[PDB]
C-alpha cells in the first residue's frame, strides 16, 4: 500500500465525450505519450476504443501500443527518426508528420508495399519542430508528388501560447496556418487542450486532447479539469508508515529545513522524489490523511516525506494518504509547488504501483 | 540515432564501492540501491557488485525484486516492514530489518518464525524522521534483546541529517547522542552514508551505508563531484538530434515564447523531455553537448523535446549524438545550472528511457 497510481477509466471516458461535445464536428487525437501522461499508454488507449486516433511523441509508443493489440490509427507527433523506419510505418498503418528535409527525402526514395497517410507540420511560431512558411509550399507539393504519400497531404501545427488568451500569438499563428491551408485538400489539425477549450474557432477537422483529457487544466490561472466539466482521471495515493511524537523548537528532515512551534505528532508518508513526488515541494504543501488536510514539514526525501498530524491527532501506521486526488487537484499542488501540472502527472518513475477502477 | 537513454558503466561502479572501501576500509559496506538504484537500475546495479556486503533498500518490495532476479545478498529493509504479516516472508528471505516504531516490535513479539531475525534498531538521533527517540530507547532496546524472534545482537543504526554541512556543529550533536546510546550495547553500530563516509572518518564504525557516492555523484551542494572524491560517475543520460532548422533573430522558441534569439541561428531539437525525466525547471543557457561540444538550451524544455541554440552555421545534423550528462559534463554541474539536487535528476526518471549497461 505504498505509492500507487489509481486511475478513474469512467473519469477518461467521461473526459472524451465532454471534449467531444465542446469540438463538435471535430474527431479526436487521444494524446497519449509519455506513458499516457502517466497514466498508462496501453490502458488508458485501451479504455478509449471511441478515440479517432491516438499520438504519440515516439515510434517506439506506436509500436508498443500495437504489441498490446491497439489497432486504432496512431499519430507520430514527431514523424520518424531513420529513413528505415518507413516500412515498419507503412506496414503497421501509423500516420507521421513529416518536418524536414530527410523524412522528405526518405519518403521520395523508398520502396514501400502501401503508401502512408502523412500530416505535413508546419512552424507557425512555436519555433520547435516543423517547415517554416518561406519552405513551405516547395516542401507540401513534393509531398502531394509522393507516390509514397496516400493523398491528400494533411496539415498540423501546435500553439506555443494557446493558454494566455489575453496575447495576441494564437491568432497570429492561427493567420499563417490559414494562408498556407487556403485551398489545400488535406483534413487541418492545429488544437490541442488550449485550443480545444479556448479558441472555437481553432477546432478545424482534428483536435487533439493530452492534459484536459485526463481532467487537469491545461492553463496555470488556479483552474482544474472541472472547471471545464472534465474529472481528474489520476490519484497518486500512499500510506503513513509511522506516526511519532515531535517537541517544540526540533527541527525536521535533511537540512533542518523547519522547525515545529510546538509539540506535535508528525506522520511519516511511504512517497518521495524517487516515485516521482516532487522534492521541489515547500513544507506547507497539503497532503491527506485521513481525508484531512495536512502539510509537508521539512524536504521531501527520496521516499519519505514528513506531514504535521498535531499534538493528539489519532492517525496511525498504516492509514490512507492522497497526495493528489479526491479532494486535493493536482493543479494545487502544482501551484503550491511551482511546478507544472504537466510534469507533476507525468514525471513518475516506475516504483509507482498503477491500478486501474472502473 | 539513439533515443532517450540512460548508459549505466559497471566498470565505473565496481570502481566506486572499492574506493569506498578504501575510505573506510574497517567498514562493512551496505550498498544502497533503493529507488531503482538511484535511476541505474536495482538488479543490475547489485548484479555489477557481488563485494557488497549487504543491499539497502527503502521498502520490502524493492527486497523481494532483488531476490526475484536471484541476488542472495543480506538486503536491509531501511525502513522496517510496514504490515505484521510481511514477518514469515522477510524471516525465510534472511531479509535484515530496521525496527522504529511499536507496531513493528509487537509484532516481532508476538510473531512465531521458523528463524529469528536480524534487526537494526532506529534511533532519533535528530532528524526526526523515523527511529525511537532517547527517551524511549533503551525500554524499547531490551524488549528486542527479549525477543526470540530478534537474532541476537540487536544492532543499531542511525542517519545524519546535515552531514553535508561541515561548519554545522548537528553531526556533531547526532554523533553524542548515538555514542551515549551505544555505549556498552554488544551489537553492530552504523551511521555514514555518502556524507559521513567522506567527511566525517570518526561516524564510520561497522558498516557504512553508500548511496548517492556509490553513484560517482557528490552529496554535497557546493559543486564538488564524484571526481572530487575519486569516485568515477556511472551514469549517462544521452539521445540523439532529431531536428536542426534555421531561426531568425527576433524569433520566439517554445512555450511561452520565453527565449528571443538576439541573431540568425539554427537551431537543435533533441528527443528528451520531463516525460523522460529531464527536468522543466532547467533554465535556457543550460549546458548540453552536442556531438561533443557544449550548447545552451532555449525556451522551456518540453515532455518530449529540448531546444539547443547550435549557431548559424552550425553543421550538427538530425541523428547526431546528445549527451545531457555523462562524459564532459557532470550531473552535479546540471543540479547547479538548474537548482534541482542532484539526488533529483539522477532518480526521477521515467521508465520511457532505455537502460544500457557497458564495461
Ligand atoms: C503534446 C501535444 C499535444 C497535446 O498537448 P496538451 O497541451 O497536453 O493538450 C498536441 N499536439 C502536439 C503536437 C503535442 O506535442
Ligand atoms: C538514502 C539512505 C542512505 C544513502 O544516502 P546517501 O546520501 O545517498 O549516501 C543511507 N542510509 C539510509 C537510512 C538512507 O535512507
Amino acid at each position: 500500500q505504498a505509492a500507487t497510481v489509481v486511475i478513474n477509466r469512467r473519469a477518461l471516458r467521461h473526459n472524451l465525450q465532454r471534449l467531444r461535445e465542446l469540438a463538435p464536428a471535430s474527431k479526436m487525437v487521444a494524446v497519449v505519450k509519455a506513458n499516457a501522461y502517466g497514466h498508462g499508454l496501453l490502458e488508458t488507449a485501451r479504455t478509449l476504443p471511441d478515440a479517432d486516433a491516438f499520438g504519440v511523441a515516439r515510434l517506439e509508443e506506436a509500436l508498443r501500443l500495437r504489441a498490446g493489440g491497439i489497432t486504432k490509427p496512431v499519430l507520430l507527433l514527431e514523424g520518424f527518426f531513420d529513413a528505415r523506419d518507413l516500412p515498419t510505418i507503412s506496414a503497421q498503418h501509423f500516420h507521421t508528420a513529416v518536418h524536414n528535409e530527410e523524412q522528405l527525402a526518405a519518403l521520395e526514395e523508398a520502396s514501400l508495399d502501401e503508401p502512408v497517410t502523412v500530416w505535413m507540420k508546419l512552424d507557425t511560431g512555436m519555433h520547435r519542430l516543423g517547415v517554416r512558411p518561406e519552405q513551405a509550399e516547395a516542401f507540401y507539393h513534393r509531398l502531394t508528388q509522393c507516390k509514397n504519400v496516400r493523398q491528400p497531404v494533411n496539415i498540423v501545427s501546435h500553439f506555443a501560447r494557446a493558454d494566455e488568451p489575453k496575447c495576441g500569438a494564437t491568432e497570429k499563428q492561427l493567420a499563417i496556418f490559414n494562408t498556407f491551408c487556403e485551398g489545400k485538400p488535406g483534413q487541418r489539425s492545429i488544437a490541442a487542450s488550449g485550443g480545444i477549450l479556448l479558441w472555437p474557432q481553432s477546432h478545424f477537422d482534428w483536435v487533439r486532447p493530452g492534459i484536459i483529457l485526463y481532467g487537469v487544466s491545461p492553463l496555470e490561472d488556479r483552474s482544474t479539469g472541472a472547471d471545464f466539466g472534465c474529472q481528474p482521471v489520476m490519484s497518486l495515493t500512499s500510506s503513513l508508515i509511522a506516526v511519532r511524537e515531535h517537541k517544540a523548537g526540533e527541527p525536521v528532515g535533511y537540512g533542518g529545513t523547519w522547525v515545529s512551534e510546538r509539540d506535535t505528532r508528525l506522520g511519516v508518508v511511504a512517497m518521495g522524489f524517487g516515485d516521482g513526488y516532487p522534492r521541489a515541494a515547500p513544507s506547507g504543501t497539503p497532503v491527506l490523511v485521513n481525508g484531512r488536510e495536512v502539510p509537508i514539514v521539512g524536504r521531501v526525501a527520496m521516499d519519505m516525506i514528513c506531514v504535521d498530524l498535531g499534538p493528539q491527532a489519532q492517525d496511525k501506521a498504516g492509514d490512507p494518504v492522497i497526495l493528489w486526488g479526491e479532494g486535493l487537484p493536482v493543479e494545487r499542488i502544482a501551484e503550491m509547488t511551482k511546478v507544472s501540472a504537466y510534469e507533476l502527472i507525468t514525471r513518475l518513475t516506475s516504483r509507482v504501483a498503477m491500478k486501474y477502477v472502473d
